[PDB]
């Protein structure tokens, strides 16, 4: 072991079976009034994910691979895995429910017969009271068994199932066309509905036992009784089953409209930097609250269906009872005389077993659904590393007439393609927006469908994506990817990536955090570190994906002529460009064209045959709490909309139903101290008729309570939710740096499951308990008030027991829901690399890690439901040996006690404690499970807000934007309010109508202009005016449309191109599509069916940057806004298109005023003034022509050294 005793898995002598091993614990929880995470008890070897993980796994391939595998109904999850520990609980139960039956039964008819004439004999109680003893010992002892038997099995069926469907997510897959949030939705919800279908789901067996039971007793106490209860019984079997049927369907199309919702959850979360200055927080919020209002219906009518079924009416048995009495009544029966109410009482009691029929039922109902949803799952291709062709030695890469392109259903791309790569040899393929030189890369990954041709291959890659893909480790760690130190080796990887002056420029050390997907570093900053992982890692085969493309001149021509020349000279490089500044050096090119190679060969060769490109080439052209819950959460919760009106309401009901039933059960009483028949026989028949009314009403009754509570509860939650979304999305841009995804995530998936389905069960319960328990109390006092001493005694050790156990109750319950969280954040991280990871073949780790942190959050399950099935046994035991110790007493006290006033005294008793004992535990439940809204209420206002979206009090003039005047003026800012400062000492003052191109060194500011205008950045010094008027007295949603810019990085939101082009509709038809034309995309929108309604997701999938940025720059030019600037617009962009391209954007913004940012200095030549800067600060400028003739200025040093 070496880490926990764990003493559940031995001691087998008189010390496990009974609940005995936690009153170790008990200590501890009041000794501190806590339990930290050191005493904990760990699981055990016996509930790890690590042994029945690979029996389940070997058993669902056994029953696949037996026979063809159509549909296999999923029968192996639950009747094959659970099946022995099942059938000791069902042997068990009639155990239990014999016990409990036998014994009580003849007892009090025995203890009826001594009261009558005690007279007789007094040693013949003693057998009476022994039996009773061991008929309560068993019953007792036989439920604690059964409940621990099943407690225990529910445990391991989810913990594999979970696994399971972990390594299936863990594969290649072309695109996900899962609705990525229905993923997180199917680890976290289906994990729970598996686990109570196994914990609840096995006392409907204990109907028809006791059915079979109470039939026998009627025929052989009255004889031709024995016909209707098997009738009224037949036609109650129907009625589940149509239940069943009526709710799976409502429960499928619940979950279906639920799936949708939180996948648009995750939009906002992964993309809060980009849909911040246009304002469109509008539209998203109408269409969420449009779902949430359509599935707050559909789960109201859902649930209206389910408050009939909480019992409205187990008592059929009793009315066809007193029917069958009724009817066969021959005025006397020559039988009833003293057995009259003790049979009454029993079948009274039969309820108690049946009452939790419907529960087992819907969960059932509801696992079906589940079971269907994870074979949905399951069935589908596992395409990777599949091939099926021969290779050739002395090569690594081999292609034979490929005809590929993306998804099975679309237009070809790629035709005919056929390539050879030599070893250690750099090979240089260029092109256009068309042939695609991305396909081809990612082609020999085997994420590309394909049809026909051949692929050949043999050794390892070094993948680097487009995009970067940056973890939560420190830098070192990033760095390293998970391998041993070294000293030699890593400082010449930090030299010969020119990364020293970065880790030198940090504040603390290199160690340090970098954030969920690197949001604290630049684009450049990201493509080095990846470079440098690739270096480092030294692996057989690099493939870089155009990774000198966002970076600058100087510092590219150093790693070309540096790292990738000398320092990777020794393996094979491909590498794919769109400059020929660096193709010079290389050894050869192929060159191809829509999918086709048109010519390859030699660089040299590519002179005379076609000088297509050589005329570019010619020249220049979290916390948990430590107290006790308080009210402030239960009024938080009743102060929902209609909440005290509605409470009133309820309560009023509540208490006119607990009267009336009261008033019937006196009658009754009354009517059973009368003539034992033969005497006043007409009354009994109206009599019946009256209760038969009677019981009418109460139904009545409790249909309408049930209808006004369902209501009013799902009003409150949704009312709660709506008002958390908004403080969501308000949320300060600081507050999404800092805390991970993950701890935002889960409040949204997993309280809400627990607090619209499990709290207004429980919350009714305890309410009826209370107002039986006061009117059974006031009653007491009512009648013989000469019995009020025990009671003292009775309140306060049961006060002590529950103040004993709340302590034990509270801590375990804070302490599963803190640890939940880390989980969401880990399989939300570990999705959008799939591409990277399977390409470093690094999949065991992030398992392993999934598997500890799965058995870490399901440590302190197992005890919750102990701890209260502990407290049940105590309860019970304390309150058996109380009422033995009553009735001895009473066994004494039989010659000198009248029987008059100690009739009804075991009577009244055993009534009094089963509902104090039913009473401690609903106490003890409500307490636990209202947890999760104050864990919702932990992001209160207390929380950071967003800025003002306006003012409404001092907004400037509509003809505010005239002039573009810009004065900066000493702009430092910190980006963390602990970082050094990045920026310093920027002061600009910027002529209306004026044109500034931006370039200069890599790292350092670029974009350095950003920010401190459209600012959330809470500025500290300096300030800034915008046409004379300042910008941080104006307010925020006003101010962030007069200004439009195009993000360097694509930004593509799911639905359709036009809701992204229209925020509000405010646009025609026609200007659109010229938007659209001028911009050279005749061709690439007719090519579809649909003109304006493309099918749009993912950030654009189908189509690439080359298009992505040019739908951006669509969408930017009909804004027309009154100061549009380019951040980086040409990033991976042809040359001949630039043209074209800054001829269109000179031609819309002719006269606006624009910051030009480019990435080369042979297209920015045309700026009326330009400027540089080094680290933080600007050097001096002027006009291109000014510096173009200065030796000693920095501008034309670079340009020299450009090459
Ligand atoms: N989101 C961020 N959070 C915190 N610090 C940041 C963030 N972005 C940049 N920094 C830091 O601010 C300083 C200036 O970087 P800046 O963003 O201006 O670079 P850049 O000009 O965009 O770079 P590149 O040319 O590589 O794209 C650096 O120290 C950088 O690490
Ligand atoms: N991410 C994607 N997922 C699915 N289909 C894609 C994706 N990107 C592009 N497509 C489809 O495949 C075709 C080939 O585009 P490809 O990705 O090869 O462009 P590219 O030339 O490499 O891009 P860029 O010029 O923007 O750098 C597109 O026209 C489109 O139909
Ligand atoms: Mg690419
Ligand atoms: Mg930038």
């Amino acid at each position: 072991t070496s880490k926990h005793q764990h003493p559940v898995d031995n001691a087998g002598l008189f010390s496990c079976m009974t609940f005995s091993w936690l009153s170790s614990l008990a200590r501890v929880a009041h000794k501190k009034g806590e339990l930290s995470m050191e005493d904990v008890w760990s699981l055990s070897k016996h509930e790890s994910s690590d042994v029945n993980c690979r029996r389940l796994e070997r058993l669902w391939q056994e029953e696949l691979n037996e026979v063809g595998p159509d549909a296999a109904s999923l029968r192996r999850v639950v009747w094959i895995f659970c099946r022995t520990r099942l059938i000791l609980s069902i042997v068990c139960l009639m155990i239990t429910q014999l016990a409990g039956f036998s014994g009580p039964a003849f007892m009090v008819k025995h203890l009826l017969e001594y009261t009558q004439a005690t007279e007789s004999n007094l040693q013949y109680s003693l057998l009476l009271v022994l039996g009773l003893l061991l008929t309560e010992i068993v019953r007792s002892w036989s439920l604690a068994l059964t409940w621990a038997l099943n407690y225990r099995t529910g445990v391991r069926l989810r913990g594999a199932i979970l696994t399971m469907a972990f390594k299936k997510i863990l594969k290649l897959k072309n695109i996900k066309e899962k609705s990525l949030g229905e993923l997180i939705n199917i680890c976290s919800n289906d994990g729970q509905r598996m686990f109570e279908a196994a914990a609840v789901g096995s006392l409907l067996a204990g109907g028809p036992v006791v059915a079979i039971l109470g039939m026998i007793y009627n025929v052989i106490i009255l004889g031709p009784t024995g016909f209707l209860g098997s009738a009224v019984f037949i036609l109650f079997y129907p009625a589940m089953m149509f239940a069943s049927r009526l709710t799976a369907y409502f429960r499928r199309k619940c979950v279906a409209a639920t799936d949708e919702r939180v996948q648009k959850m995750n939009e906002v979360l992964t993309y809060i930097k980009f849909i911040k200055m246009y304002a469109w927080v509008k539209a998203f919020s109408q269409s969420v609250q449009k779902i949430r209002e359509e599935e707050r219906r559909i789960l109201e009518k859902a649930g209206y269906f389910q408050s009939i079924t909480v019992g409205v009416a187990p008592i059929v048995v009793v009315i066809a009872s007193v029917v069958t009495f009724s009817v066969h009544m021959t005025l006397g029966f020559d039988l009833t005389a003293a057995q009259a109410f003790t049979v009454v009482t029993v079948f009274n009691s039969m309820t108690f077993a049946l009452k939790v029929t419907p529960f087992s039922v819907k969960s059932l109902s509801e696992a079906s659904v589940a079971v269907d949803r994870f074979k949905s799952l399951f069935l589908m291709e596992e395409v990777h590393m599949i091939k099926n062709k021969p290779a050739s030695p002395h090569i690594k890469i081999e292609m034979k007439n490929a005809t590929l392109a993306w998804d099975l259903r679309l237009q070809r791309t790629l035709h005919s393609i056929d390539l050879e790569i030599q070893e250690g040899k750099l090979v240089g393929i260029c092109g256009s927006v068309g042939s695609g030189k991305t396909s081809l890369i990612s082609a020999i990954l085997g994420q590309m469908t394909l049809l026909e041709g051949s692929i050949a291959i043999s050794g390892t890659f070094a993948y680097v994506a487009q995009q970067a893909w940056i973890l939560n480790a420190t830098l070192r760690d990033n760095i390293l990817f998970g391998k041993e130190y070294d000293e030699e080796r890593y400082n010449s990887v930090l030299n010969s990536c020119c990364l020293r002056p970065d880790l030198a420029i940090l504040p603390s050390s290199d160690l340090t955090e970098i954030g969920e997907r690197g949001a604290n570093l630049s684009g450049g900053q990201r493509q080095r570190i990846s470079l440098a992982r690739a270096l480092y890692s030294d692996r057989s085969i690099y493939i870089l994906d155009d990774p000198l493309s966002a970076l600058c001149a100087h510092v590219g021509n150093h790693i070309f002529n540096s790292a990738i020349r000398k320092h990777l000279k020794s393996k094979t490089v491909l590498f794919v460009t769109h400059q020929l500044q660096y193709l010079v050096d290389c050894d050869e090119v192929i060159f191809m064209k829509e999918g086709c190679i048109t010519e390859r060969g030699t660089h040299e060769e590519l002179m005379n045959l076609n000088g297509d490109y050589a005329t570019i080439f010619n020249n220049l052209l979290e916390e948990k709490g430590q107290g006790s819950v308080p009210w402030s959460v239960y009024g938080v919760y009743i102060q929902a909309a209609g909440g005290p009106l509605a409470f009133l309401v309820i309560m009023a009901l509540f208490m006119l139903n607990v009267g009336s039933t009261a008033f019937s059960t006196w009658w009754l009483s009354y009517w059973i101290k009368q003539g034992s028949g033969n005497t006043t026989v007409p009354h009994m028949q109206y009599y019946a008729s009256i209760y038969a009314l009677s019981m009418a009403v109460m139904l009545i009754l409790k249909a309408i309570r049930g209808v006004v509570f369902v209501k009013g509860t799902l009003r409150a939650s949704s009312r709660l939710h709506d008002e958390l979304f908004r403080r969501i999305l308000r949320s300060p841009m600081k507050f999404f740096d800092t805390t991970p995804t993950g701890r935002i995530l889960n409040r949204f998936s997993k309280d809400m499951d627990e607090v619209d389905v499990r709290l207004p069960f429980q919350a009714e319960m305890f309410i009826q308990n209370v107002i039986l328990v006061f009117f059974c109390v006031g009653m007491i006092a009512g009648v013989f008030p000469w019995f009020l001493v025990a009671v003292g005694p009775l309140v306060i050790l049961f006060s002590v027991l529950h103040i004993v156990s709340r302590v034990l109750i509270r801590e375990l319950k804070r302490l599963d829901n803190i640890t939940q969280s880390p989980f969401l954040s880990h399989i939300t991280s570990s999705i959008q690399g799939l591409a990277t990871i399977h390409a470093y073949n690094k999949g065991q780790e992030f398992l392993h890690r999934y598997q500890e942190l799965l058995d870490d959050n399901q440590a302190p399950f197992f005890l919750f439901t102990c701890a209260m099935r502990w407290l049940a046994v105590r309860l019970d035991l304390i309150s058996i040996a109380l009422i033995t110790t009553t009735g001895l007493m009473i066994v004494l006290m039989h010659g000198q006690i009248p029987p008059a006033y100690a009739g009804l005294a075991i009577s009244y008793a055993v009534q009094l404690t089963g509902l104090f004992q039913f009473t401690v535990r609903l106490a003890s439940e409500t307490e636990a499970r209202f947890t999760s809204v104050e864990r919702i209420n932990h992001y209160i206002k207390t929380l950071s807000l967003e800025a003002p979206a306006r003012i409404k009090n001092k907004a400037p003039s509509p003809d505010w934007p005239q002039e573009g005047e810009v004065t900066f003026e000493n702009a430092e800012m910190r980006y963390r309010e602990n970082l050094p400062l990045v920026l310093k000492k920027v002061s600009f003052t910027i002529k209306p109508k004026e044109k500034i191109g931006i370039v200069g060194r890599t790292g350092s500011g670029k974009s350095s202009l950003g920010m401190a205008l459209f600012r959330l950045v809470e500025l500290s010094g300096g300030c800034i005016k915008i046409d004379g008027v300042r910008i941080s007295d104006i307010g925020l949603a006003d101010l962030r449309s007069k200004l439009s810019i195009i993000p360097q990085e694509p930004v593509l939101f799911s639905g359709t191109v036009r809701s992204n082009l229209d925020p509000f509709n405010q646009y025609t038809e026609d200007q659109i599509w010229d938007a659209l034309e001028r911009t050279h995309m005749k061709e690439c929108i007719a090519q579809l069916p649909l003109k304006l309604e493309s099918e749009v997701m993912e950030n654009g999938d189908n189509f690439s940057v080359g298009e992505r940025q040019l739908l951006c720059i669509a969408r930017a030019l009909l804004r027309h806004c009154k100061i549009l600037i380019l951040d980086q617009a040409t990033a991976a962009m042809d040359t001949e298109t630039d043209l074209l391209i800054q001829e269109t954007i000179r031609e819309a913004f002719a006269d606006c005023t624009m910051l030009t940012i480019a990435c080369r200095l042979h297209t920015v030549l045309g700026s009326d003034r330009i400027m540089v800067l080094a680290q933080g600060q600007v050097v001096e400028f002027d006009t291109p022509s000014v510096l173009l003739s200065n030796d000693s200025s920095r501008f034309y040093a670079m340009f020299a050294a450009a090459e």
